[PDB]
């Protein structure tokens, strides 16, 4: 709301806030830690840059690459053009002297993890001085082999009051880090995934027989079917001879083997509960069937996230008994 920031974004062509921005900004301004599931182009940069500039607290933004470090730093300087703040960039390959001069008296530091820790080790950077810490594209950093750096950074930034982690996906390793380092955080997600899928809703008469019958009408191969409980998965798989199941009590080796059979085309359907498929690598498919409607929109989005093979549009079919709220919200 600072007039200097509002004027700057208006000059940059601001018209409306993106979904990620609308949800994230208010929460960070309230001092809440956030874990945001968002991809490039979602407007995530301004989502954390606005709060950083508005609060005026010394901040650190950790980025995976030199390119992103430069783009983020530039965007922050642009939005904060009238805030008289010093934004410094830190990344590999930069001449040492220039690097030192930039970090000197910086209010906001955007940096790749490796170089940041090197400067920290040499005593050039005081990680305990940062009150806001942002981890941007945590999943990419994990895949690049930087997860231990992220752990050290979060452990050493001992005075951080607001911590935000942005990532398109949340692998188990990242989930662990968030739990051990980010205190009572707000989980934020965009509903963009809804646009890449055709949503179909089938109204059924009851919670079992009519659902079994509706599923028998399925003509497609390589479909994932989500069910509410382990008991229902067990009973459903016993009614279809072209289905393999995933249950929470099956060791991960058995589940991975069942997924392999599905991938090999040995079964037309993979029947699972949300718990049983969580954190497992499953091939992207074209269609998902919600035999049982999910309990909330977030779960719906996560399930339909299983579609989109080869970047194509997906299809989701949900059997609706009395969960009319889902149809309404999705539409």
């Amino acid at each position: 709301m600072n007039e200097k920031i509002e004027q700057a974004i208006r000059e940059m062509g601001f018209k409306n806030f993106t979904e990620v921005q609308s949800k994230t900004i208010p929460l960070m301004l309230q001092g809440k830690n956030v874990v945001v599931r968002a991809k490039t182009g979602s407007g995530k940069t301004a989502a954390y840059a606005i709060p950083i500039l508005e609060l005026g607290m010394k901040s650190l933004v950790v980025t995976p690459t030199r390119e992103l470090t430069r783009q983020v730093a530039s965007h922050i300087r642009d939005i904060g053009r009238y805030m008289d703040t010093k934004v410094a960039e830190v990344y590999g390959g930069m001449p040492y002297k220039a690097q030192i001069n930039r970090v000197r008296n910086a209010d906001i530091v955007v940096a790749t993890p490796g170089r940041l820790l090197d400067l920290w080790s040499k005593g050039v950077i005081d990680l305990s001085s940062f009150e806001i810490v942002i981890i941007d594209e945590a999943d990419l950093m994990f895949e690049m082999g930087f997860i231990d750096d992220i752990k050290i950074i979060l452990a050493q930034t001992s005075n951080r009051k607001i911590t935000g982690l942005f990532s398109a996906t949340i692998p188990e390793e990242i989930r662990k880090v968030v739990k051990d380092f980010i205190t009572n955080y707000e989980e934020i997600e965009a509903c963009i995934g809804l646009a890449n899928v055709e949503h179909k809703f089938v109204h059924v008469k009851d919670d079992w027989r009519s659902k079994v019958q509706a599923l028998r009408e399925n003509k497609d191969k390589g479909v994932i079917v989500f069910v509410r409980t382990r008991n229902r998965v067990a009973k459903l798989v016993r009614l279809f001879d072209n289905a393999i199941e995933l249950r929470g009590d099956l060791p991960q080796s058995v589940r991975n083997r069942n997924i392999d059979a599905f991938r090999e085309g040995e079964y037309d359907m993979l029947i699972t509960t949300d718990v049983a498929s969580r954190g497992l690598d499953i091939p992207l498919v074209e269609k998902v069937i919600n035999f049982d409607a999910p309990q909330d929109l977030r779960t719906y989005i996560h399930r339909i996230g299983r579609t989109g093979r080869m970047g194509r549009k997906g299809e989701a079919i949900t059997f609706i008994l009395n969960e009319y709220w889902l149809e309404k919200e999705v539409k």
